[PDB]
């Protein structure tokens, strides 16, 4: 089994831990942990290209999508590897995140490890918001908070 | 050819950029940036096994070393993959770093993506100080910055 964790945080409130465990290659990912500092309601949660964090959240590209697919749902065929479940956040500005995931990984050619986690300003539209933004980015806006994946114990 | 990059930050005073780049397996790394906010003169430099800031940089863990090897220098057939090279800062704090290292990787069995690279308060004494703590961490003092080594473009 592999672990992994992230830490998020941006120049506004947003600051959270995420965590990530897979048991076996190939096989579901758990995702885990709290965010706060979130308005109510859904924001978009993505895994990122690079874990460049130079000019913060910015400079992680796009999202991870080695085979340049659309942008997706997490239950899409068709779906960026980075293309997680929307997180809630609560009257209380705190996403309590409850996620697994078989697209993404901890190995192999699916691995996010030292890939950034981003969350966003809006609710991903999954590529459903019928224009082309929504297949490329699912128009969740800005980025509010980030950070580079690692290897935990 | 594989590039990384990691922010250096701790509480304040240091911070850094510290950029990698391999163009081959198994072939040498070069490593190269800035930190800012050191004391003039030599400063540990390593990299950690886990890419967890969660308690900031105490839970890095320690050295990056599969093998069980002791602490050494850089140049020691017997080193952890994590030991590398001092830096060091100038009259006004700044170490401009520059290294090639031939034992971390940026792929296979000492790949380094997704651990964490930190700077000391103290120079790493090389397994070569007058105690047992020496041949395990090199008595560099606290943990002044760090960061999760990511992916980059
Ligand atoms: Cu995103
Ligand atoms: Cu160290
Ligand atoms: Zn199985
Ligand atoms: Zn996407
Ligand atoms: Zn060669
Ligand atoms: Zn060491």
């Amino acid at each position: 089994a592999t672990k992994a964790v992230c830490v998020l945080k941006g120049d506004g409130p947003v600051q959270g831990i995420i965590n990530f465990e897979q048991k076996e290659s190939n096989g579901p990912v758990k995702v885990w942990g709290s965010i706060k500092g979130l308005t109510e309601g859904l924001h978009g949660f993505h895994v990122h290209e690079f874990g460049d964090n130079t000019a913060g959240c910015t400079s992680a590209g796009p999202h991870f999508n080695p085979l340049s697919r659309k942008h997706g749902g997490p239950k899409d065929e068709e779906r960026h590897v980075g293309d997680l479940r929307n997180v809630t956040a609560d009257k209380d500005g705190v996403a309590d995140v409850s996620i697994e995931d078989s697209v993404i990984s901890l190995s192999g050619d699916h691995c996010i490890i030292g890939r950034t986690l981003v969350v966003h300003e809006k609710a991903d539209d999954l590529g459903k918001g019928g224009n082309e933004e929504s297949t490329k980015t699912g128009n969740a806006g800005s980025r509010l908070a980030c950070g580079v994946i690692g290897i935990a114990q």
